[PDB]
């Protein structure tokens, strides 16, 4: 049986279901495909819209998924949507009180609109299914595990009931034992911290990489204010909601004002973050550690978004609670799209399980073949030199030696937040100025941010201290310690606490990837690498040729590898974009805008020139009239150097920069 | 004492303290000015800067309210604002945490920059005072009801803390009884009602027109699972807010979905509203009656927003529970202004209590004198011809009687949404035909829309059943029944049920208009008149010369009467503007817009030309190249006919329709 799994909202490409459609309503759209219960091909709609965490209908991500998986349209059984259909029209109903004039229209005839218009693909309305948005994420991290038999925990934000909900399995079956309601949400909880701290949706895994710099004992005393534990696995949790959040009350009157974007960390900041962190683990420890005593079960499958709290799943395995613990790489709401297809597929007479343990995130497109591939190069010869060694993880581990940072990308994208060496940046581990260098210098963030390193499973046990627990580290799910001898040499990659979010690669997972790390090891001594996402802080992971080429050209990477190829620039800028088209994409948006600005009687208006990304929490951008009128050519076929406008510096390093923005599509003829 | 009371939000002219600062956030700016206990001056920011309820800081409505009273800002003695610092300021720390970029202001240094700016008035930070929201509300209400001893009510939306406050007056102070919790809300509970009947804030006025139309009964059992009445006095109400509200829920399980702005109105329709307006009147009467009994007090004076709901006010008139009843003509939060102010000035040492009833809310700025006015209109002469005979109250007697329907403008303007003789359109009371007239083609608004008799004091008790409790009428805050016998007779100001909100004019109040409405009784035997506010769609009510003149020119009324002066069109439509300027408003935008609209691989971006409001719930307008150019040159003072472009009539008959909808400022050199 062949199941499409959904989540996210109907959102066309262009504009959204709403004006500024709430960013919490159905983030981190994705498509899965389920075949016999084997997740066949899985990918995120930010990766293909470039719409960081997209609430967008994932329209690309399926169309994409059923290439990956040689399937059409016509082959597809059902379609799984990951919440109740009459909470979800709830929500659009809410919504229509709101906004008068726009159409109520329910959710089921909402997808098949966005199916039809955007792939062509007509169904009856009854292939759509509906599922429970915590059965889904409880399905997913289950059969995901391979476990016999499990303690299942989906702790997240909200479904359509609760925030947290505990499962016992029974075979391939699962026994609610217990919930807790909405408001006690741990994840909504570290939401406000995390905006709290001048940040907001998504940024979360940044607090928790902020919170071993603090002190928890600092605000202790305010924070006991916010929670209690009870008897018997139960918690209390300051109510959120309302024209003030308590919580808000309670932070002004002790003197704590939010951090701004952009201005420094003090070490009252760096407290609170420690604050947050601790108090989330005390009450997740509260309730996981009463469960697995209460049901006396040792095999852990830990899911929802708080399960990507890596920090967190640390604790659960040095509790000693467990033998074994399991991690879904896609516990947010991406991956309960493909729970709600294994429900579906159950309902529909299917009996799958046990299924294998799921090893490998890779499951987005690739990259197309290599002979495609090296045509493509070619077209971007006016900035870039190729290469093509004889053995590409040969050159790569020299590369890496002699202490190049790399762009890495090859094979199928990672399904989930992490890469884990499909679409990575990758630089020595040992040095400590990398830490700087990576952040500053090459992606453009906080320099308090921690990188995790990636070993190979042979030599795990002799750079890091493993629990007794098992847990599964294929995914950078848990922190561990690095070995206390090894945490002076491994200098790029330990955090103050001797700490670090490690991936253990194997080779059944990824050869390539494994292969590098191992041949790193035999040159240097040491085959352990730094591993952080590919992309820039304007963009999600790259996916495409394209970007690929665009985020090595647009940052300071040293040099690319990509398949086969090596690729450096040519020039320390890539100028050179004569036979270079531009293009907008679906959001893009160019004003000229007039408006009065004076003070006193009315005088003449003022003109500005703008362009703006037009989706919830849009980057904007003064330009030039100079640019203004070069972008109103920006058609995606004209080539720059015939359009008869003067290419000068000035004019070239400003279209640099909104490249670097991702306002605009920059690729070749 | 001389102190100034201020309500609203903080936001400057030209853009907002937020994006898209919620409507709910302060809504219904105003300034009023108290003198020795006295209100001399009050007048709401919509009113000046043409944003109907408008968030915006009042500093328009400061400066007129200053020089309406002949008063300087270094005579005010102190500056109240109407609710709490701690709440406000907690309201703000809630903005910011949503929004990392915008800085930590509080609420004190971000009003006294306001003043800085806009009126060149600095002060000390202490000049400024803060009081209870509800405090506000009930000092005001009772003050001016001048009355002795009191029953003082206050039902609103929402204060900091409560809905509903309940207060024995005790001379010059007020004793709180009673009060019940935010979640109760009536106000809350009529505005959700509104928006499920497709309208918005600011719109519950129209949902309580259209009840009389429906029968309460089809929908009262889903509406007995909204709320309940307790002993005592107490009642549960359907607790608001969440992810879904419970009552959408509930709403949609029995198949009502929401209205869409600009749809008929259905019976299903009308007996919704009947159920909600019902349903508000069964809880308000539940609590009104049990404090009256409970207290004995005989005179009430109510407040806060539901104390705009004329139908309740009519119903608490025939319940025999008081011998009088006074409401505020600003019983919404621009009146709350002005307790403040009373509470500061108390607070300060000042003993002004007790005070004479308020019987005139005309308090706003007057029109200049007659001598520049005349001068003023001459500027007019290319659109309108004026005439100024003997008598004005004559000539308009004799235009009323003819059948022409007339805009009114005359003294200081009212304070309070209703108009009551100074900025009304006026039209004989006797032609049933008169209410789709002046609705459907007159304002351009809904048909079912009731319209409200004036009378005499003289003469009320002929055509109305005054109930034996005394309701002050001055401000048409009471809905009667006409008198059986006349209910044919005054066809355009008879509900369907014989009800009217009547205003019951004095000499004192309004000299000019009493003597109107007694002269046209002496021609025609009624001295009845109809009395609608004098604005469009598209704005609040006319304020100034500016206004009077756009409004008769943009719509259709018959003659416009401004003072002593009798104006009327020269063509059907004022297209000869050669020497007129067209300005923009400091919410106006002006767009030239770029976006690839394909779908497929990007192709040539699409031009797009727009005008729009940058305000919550702003309008916009698509108009043609031809209408950008020329409002490229809307400087406001280069006359229209020397711009070398060519007037035609179609360029002309589109700038007409962009005047019609205020989106610029069209006016003579
Ligand atoms: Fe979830
Ligand atoms: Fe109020």
């Amino acid at each position: 049986m062949l199941i499409l799994g959904l989540n996210g909202n109907v959102s066309a490409a262009g504009a959204d279901v709403v004006p500024n459609l709430n960013e919490l309503y159905m983030h981190d759209a994705a498509a899965t495909l389920v075949r016999d219960g084997v997740l066949v091909a899985a990918v995120e709609e930010e990766r293909l819209n470039r719409i960081k965490k997209t609430t967008k209908f994932p329209s690309n991500a399926i169309r994409e998924c059923l290439a990956a998986a040689g399937a059409k349209p016509a082959d597809v059984d059902a379609i799984a949507y990951y919440f109740p259909e009459d909470f979800f029209d709830d929500i659009f109903q809410q919504l229509y009180t709101e906004h008068p004039s726009v159409p109520t229209r329910y959710s089921r005839e909402m997808i098949l609109e966005r199916l039809r218009v955007d792939l062509g693909w007509a169904a009856p309305p009854d292939i759509l299914h509906y599922v429970p948005h915590h059965l889904a994420h409880a399905m997913s991290t289950y059969y995901r595990s391979g476990m016999r038999e499990a303690l299942v925990v989906v702790m997240d934000g909200a479904g359509e009931r609760n925030c947290t909900t505990i499962y016992r399995s029974d075979g391939a079956e699962l026994f609610e034992i217990a919930s807790y309601p909405v408001p006690k949400s741990l994840g909504m909880f570290y939401l406000y911290g995390t905006r709290h701290l001048g940040y907001g949706f998504g940024d979360e895994y940044k607090v928790m990489g902020l919170a071993p710099y603090g002190d928890p004992s600092t605000y202790r005393d305010v924070f006991s204010t916010l929670y209690s534990l009870g008897p018997n696995g139960t918690y209390e949790l300051i109510p959120r909601g309302g024209v003030v959040f308590r919580m808000t009350t309670i932070l002004r009157e002790h003197g704590l004002q939010p951090r701004r974007r952009g201005e420094p960390f003090t070490q009252a900041h760096m407290d609170f973050a420690a604050s947050v962190q601790e108090t989330t683990e005390q009450i997740a420890m509260h309730v996981i550690g009463y469960w697995a005593r209460s049901t006396g079960l040792r095999n852990l499958a830990f899911g929802g978004g708080v399960a990507h709290n890596s920090t967190l799943n640390g604790r659960i395995l040095t509790s000693g609670l467990f033998d074994e613990v399991f991690v879904h790489p896609a516990s947010h709401d991406a991956g309960s799209s493909e729970g709600a297809a294994l429900v579906v597929a159950r309902e529909r007479g299917e009996r799958v399980w046990p299924l294998p343990r799921l090893t490998n995130a890779s499951l987005g497109p690739d990259l197309g073949d290599v002979d495609s591939l090296e045509r493509t190069l070619k077209s971007w010869s006016p900035l870039v030199d190729v290469e093509r060694p004889d053995d590409i993880v040969e050159a790569t581990a020299h590369l890496l030696a002699a202490g190049e940072a790399i762009g890495w990308a090859h094979g199928r994208s990672e399904f989930g937040p992490r890469a884990l060496g499909n679409r990575s940046i990758l630089a020595d581990a040992r040095p400590k100025e990398n830490q700087t260098r990576i952040n500053a210098m090459v992606k453009k963030r906080e320099s308090f941010r921690p990188f995790a390193p990636v070993v190979t499973a042979e030599a795990a046990g002799d750079y890091f201290d493993l629990p007794e627990t098992v847990g599964h580290h294929d995914f950078m799910s848990f922190v561990v310690q690095v070995r206390a001898d090894r945490r002076e040499l491994l200098g790029a990659v330990t955090h103050v606490d001797g700490s670090a979010r490690v991936q253990v690669v194997t080779e059944e997972t990824n050869p390539r990837f494994h292969r590098l790390v191992t041949r790193f090891g035999e040159l240097t001594g040491t085959p352990v690498l730094l591993n952080t996402s590919f992309n820039n802080h304007a963009e999600p992971i790259v996916q495409s040729v394209d970007d690929v080429l665009t985020s090595y050209l647009t940052t300071s990477l040293d040099v690319l590898v990509i398949e086969d190829f090596v690729v450096r620039r040519r020039t320390e800028l890539p100028l050179a974009l004569e036979d270079f088209t531009i293009g907008f994409r679906p959001v893009t948006r160019l004003v000229r805008r007039l408006a009065d600005v004076s003070a006193g009687r009315p005088g003449a208006p003022e003109v500005s020139h703008e362009i703006y990304l037009d989706h919830t929490s849009g980057p904007r951008a003064t330009i030039s009239a100079a640019m203004y009128e070069l972008l109103t050519h920006a058609d995606g076929v004209t080539p720059l150097g015939s359009l008869g406008i003067e290419l000068t510096g000035e004019l070239l390093t400003e279209l640099y920069d909104l490249w670097q923005g991702r306002f605009v599509t920059v690729a070749p003829v």
